[PDB]
DNA sequence: CCTAACCCTAACCCTAAC
DNA sequence: GGTTAGGGTTAGGGTTAG
């Protein structure tokens, strides 16, 4: 059947595969105002701020994510 | 009382042995199989492979740290 | 807290030169 | 021939995001 990729499970349907690999990555939700990066945890944007607080112009590139575990 | 790991030093309460953990500079648990040099952290051994791999007799001595 | 990864920099090595 | 300094190389660690 419909087989997975990221860890490897045997699945049943085309829709119960998506809602499963879609947790799997986390969603860039938290955007910063200040120079527009999106962030996967709020946690991750405020710490982000306290960067602002000292740096003039700072706009970091946008890293690559991380696989979740599930 | 609990005494401690990687230098060994007698502490008491176990909350100042683990802030104490927290601080210890260069704890090198990570040792490259090939030649033995003991790395910090996994991504400077995973920068190690790259040269073990570009050329064939490589075995460097291990340096002092900062 | 962890780690990954960029990145600058000190510690290293080899050797020419003094 | 001891000893030092220069240029290429590599590991240490600061920093910051996932
Ligand atoms: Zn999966
Ligand atoms: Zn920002
Ligand atoms: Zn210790
Ligand atoms: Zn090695």
């Amino acid at each position: 059947p419909h087989f997975c990729q990221i860890c490897g499970k045997t699945f049943k349907a085309v829709e119960q595969l998506r809602v499963h690999v879609r947790r799997h990555k986390g969603v860039r939700k938290f955007e910063c105002t200040e120079c527009g990066y999106k962030f996967t945890r709020q946690a991750h944007l405020r710490r982000h701020m306290e960067i602002h607080d000292r740096v003039e112009n700072y706009n970091p590139r946008q890293r690559k994510l991380r696989n979740l575990i599930i």
